[PDB]
């Protein structure tokens, strides 16, 4: 498995975004990180298509979070960008072959689909148990209370952008 | 995110084998969940490189456990199939850009990175706690103490 490349990127947009009190284009997060603009906004875009962010039209217009950052799971953005499917799907092969199980004998889930699902429960569990909130609280401990601040005014500069 | 079809297919047939007292011959192991030969040698490839499954040559030849059933775990099959390679794999972003993390900060792995580590780790130890012994067990608790030893039977039957 290779869970995609724009989960990592969504993942600190959202964080980055949580300090910024304006809406922020696209270009302004690409610069911030020094990737391709048209990069970036495709995860955006994935972001605004499962309902985590919006893209404010119009002047003063770009990026804001859809909701608060304590209510936008890793969960939530893992699947906005990934896709919501489980790691594994049964495809009931218990049901094919010379002595395949009739459909009717098959009223609970094959074990071996149990077992996974059980897996899948817990990093699903692990995820939706995290938020951006929390992420944001770790930097703070971290990189101290002045680091995401900072990087969001860095975000809604206006004119200044152009004088550093 | 996604797993290989194999991967069904080869829980399910490291628990049949777990039922077959002689090797199982490559035709039958194919048929038993009508896959192709080709299907097949692919799978049956990927166990043997993570040392599951053995080929035992000669006339009564055919596939065989490496381990007994206890000592294979839902991890080791995924890994065998799928891979053992993270699924989530931090580029370090944090240290791109004009506001760029200096590389002296970054003595520890990126909380992003520590929350997605995490959740894979949740998955992996989920997956390396049962065993294809477990499975056994269960599918002789609900289908019945004679169905794997029906299917071993069938695997191993000399004629057609
Ligand atoms: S029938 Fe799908 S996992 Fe067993
Ligand atoms: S730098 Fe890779 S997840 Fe933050
Ligand atoms: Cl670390």
């Amino acid at each position: 498995m290779k869970l995609s490349g724009g989960v990592e990127w969504a993942l600190h947009c959202c964080v980055v975004l949580t300090a910024a009190s304006r809406p922020v284009p696209a270009a302004r997060l690409a610069e911030l990180h020094d990737v391709s603009p048209s990069y970036l906004a495709k995860q955006m875009q994935a972001l605004s298509r499962a309902g985590l962010v919006r893209s404010v039209q119009g002047k003063t217009g770009g990026y804001v979070l859809t909701r608060p950052a304590v209510e936008i799971t890793l969960l939530d953005v893992v699947q906005a960008v990934d896709g919501p499917d489980p790691a594994f799907v049964c495809t009931e092969i218990r049901q094919r072959g010379p002595l395949a199980t009739p459909p009717e004998k098959c009223t609970k889930a094959c074990p071996i689909a149990r077992a996974m699902g059980a897996a899948e429960a817990a990093w699903r569990a692990s995820l939706a148990a995290t938020t951006i909130a929390d992420l944001v609280a770790t930097v703070d401990d971290e990189s101290g209370p002045d680091a995401l601040p900072g990087v969001g005014a860095w975000l809604i500069e206006g004119l200044g952008h152009h004088h550093h």
